[PDB]
């Protein structure tokens, strides 16, 4: 299934079923200067030079450590901070240092998430729905039947999430956050689109983390989906672990990113941009594309999840008579590509319908392009209601 | 052991006990002036804000696949190249595909070898060795004693070796694959020293590929340790079975590494830098650090594996009184770091002392710098061998 889907994903196509950022002009720029001054500085040479430069690991995690101290007051130390090769490694090591053989499980207390979809260890918990005006809705934790046991080795979430935006609210975290710690085991977050940097969030979300929570971060979602550069902050304990297996498996970030982001720091341009060029510039954006969509399909044919933040709307036919698995082979053969819903409920207890009658679509690339996939989807959409 | 070492090899030190390579002034010249014109023309900013820009993995694929087709008459196409983080991730997927649970191991038919120490799965074969003149020696398998059964899932060299720079030999290297092709298994050659890039290899070595090949390359030995882009090349099958993992754990390689490959390629500069500035260098320092050895010890008390190719010194202190583990000690006390031999050969299926009496160095860093840890070497030599 994921495969031939990796395969038609990559293999004048409609490509709306990928995660890559915008290309925002204003940023654009901002990097093409950044990079301009850094080669002439000689610090794009330290830092491919060099394994690790004066604005390699070492100088980026005590300049996270400053940034992290100095915006938000957390108390983080460079031994609280490790550095992959993006957020799919971070995961990767985070899996195997808490799941796995007894036997441990990764829960999802709130389903559906990317991370599933990109790798019997996960557990999906089916979230509660709110419906919401102008056609849209948001997931939310069913803490009456979330089962966090002796086999549960971490809980994992996302804020904003791929591939709804949904940002579980401050009172639902905060509840995870007294069960992981009541369970001894660790809350991770997944953090890629979130504050401080890039910012794509349009919705309130207090920023959390204490020494039982392991935040994930990167540096793709600035715009930046060429370096490789993961971000774990964690008590030291659990960096160590991590430290440890980078070193076996090797998959530690490359120079450019880390100097890159050492240079955005150190000229204070990391929170600024992502709140003044880059979450403007998606949120007009979503607002943009939601239109289009309204356009073609009222709440009685598209209900969209209220989009807080990330890159992606998520679309739910509701009641649609067709599973989307089917729509999506129809609109592969018009040239359409979107991601259907059901590869990022892995794990749940039992099967729901709900999983086949929603899909996955990135709202970044351009409105001609969104328009003309938007009217193929209305027009599949409305056959699958007309004739099946 | 291991753990302790890495701190310590971490945390005016002479630091001999690395695998970096040297900053050549030739190399750091091309690499700025290289820089500095793919910032000027747009290609830097594609590279890092791009996921597969037009130097990408893909452009990069192709253009290597035209390089070995053209100037070694090997029939490769881009399905027969695989991209990732590094040497280290890309034998960390091979050992996933080919070893482990029936249960599979890996052999090393000549140790010592690298990626045991980087790294019951492992078995070593103790190799036989040949004396040489100038107090220097050869490791050789022995294929009387080689035993490849139903167990073992791939056969696994490196060409030339880390950690002592032999080049295993043309008839050897033969053997070994037709033994691999009678038992229906890979042969997988680490070239990360070799030619065609960076072409630190300083005697004779018939290149070998053939579709029962697994060849890895890297980008970091040309000078480039901060860029990551390690190079797999063998059938398609295994590559489509890479793939897969790469997409999960997702250690694929950064922008900066593939696009300046793509330029060096296109601008004719690959394999020229190799044989012309990169070579006569190392063989330059190799010989001159031989000859700083020899001021200090005599083959009475240093025997050095012939230097064929890579950048270290491998010094079998033969009969030495002590360990090397306890050498290890005694130097770091006097601010010398050298690596213990033991560690580079895991899974043998016997004790060898020999392995207590070989330490590795890196012949790369300033002459001063070696000649100060030399001296204190050739004096704690001294010492064992005068009150133990
Ligand atoms: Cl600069
Ligand atoms: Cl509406
Ligand atoms: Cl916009
Ligand atoms: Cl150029
Ligand atoms: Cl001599
Ligand atoms: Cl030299």
């Amino acid at each position: 299934g994921i495969t031939r889907l990796m395969e038609d994903l990559n293999d004048g196509a409609i490509m709306l079923g990928g995660g890559n950022p915008a290309h925002i002009p204003a940023m654009q720029d901002y990097f093409q200067t950044l990079l301009t001054d850094m080669v002439e500085s000689g610090k794009a040479a330290d830092a491919l030079c060099n394994y690790d430069g004066p604005q390699g690991k070492t100088a980026l995690l005590n300049a996270l450590a400053v940034l992290l101290r100095e915006t938000l007051g957390w108390d983080i130390e460079p031994q609280n901070i490790a550095l992959t090769n993006g957020s799919q490694s971070a995961f990767f090591y985070l899996f195997n240092l808490f799941a796995g053989r007894s036997t441990k499980k990764v829960l999802f207390p709130l389903a559906p998430e990317y991370i599933g979809y990109a790798d019997d260890l996960f557990v999906s918990a089916r979230p509660n729905i709110e419906l919401l005006p102008e056609g849209q809705f948001k997931y939310h934790v069913d803490f009456e039947h979330l089962h966090i046991g002796e086999e549960t080795g971490m809980i994992c979430v996302s804020r904003p999430t791929n591939p709804t935006g949904n940002v579980i609210t401050d009172e639902e975290l905060m509840k995870l956050d007294r069960l992981a710690n009541q369970h001894n085991i660790p809350l991770v977050i997944d953090n890629a689109y979130g504050v401080p940097f890039p910012g794509i969030i349009f919705s309130e979300a207090r920023p959390l983390w204490n020494p039982n929570i392991i935040l994930c971060m990167s540096l793709s979602k600035l715009g930046l989906p060429g370096s490789r550069c993961g971000i774990i902050i964690a008590n030291d304990k659990t960096i160590t672990a991590i430290a440890n297996m980078n070193g076996i498996i090797s998959l530690a970030p490359g120079g450019m990113g880390p100097a890159m982001m050492c240079e955005m720091i150190k000229r204070n341009d990391l929170l600024r941009l992502s709140e003044t060029v880059i979450k403007p510039f998606y949120y007009q954006r979503v607002q943009q594309t939601i239109a289009i969509i309204r356009r073609y399909l009222s709440e009685e044919r598209c209900l969209i999840h209220k989009p807080e933040g990330a890159i992606f709307l998520w679309l739910w036919f509701k009641d649609l008579p067709i599973t989307t698995e089917l729509l999506y082979q129809r609109l592969k053969a018009r040239g359409v590509l979107m991601v259907p819903g059901h590869y990022f409920f892995p794990g749940l207890d039992k099967p729901w319908p709900h999983t086949h009658q929603c899909m996955r679509m990135n709202y970044v690339p351009e409105p001609d392009k969104i328009e003309a996939g938007v009217k193929i989807l209305a027009e599949e959409i409305e056959r699958a209601w007309r004739e099946g």
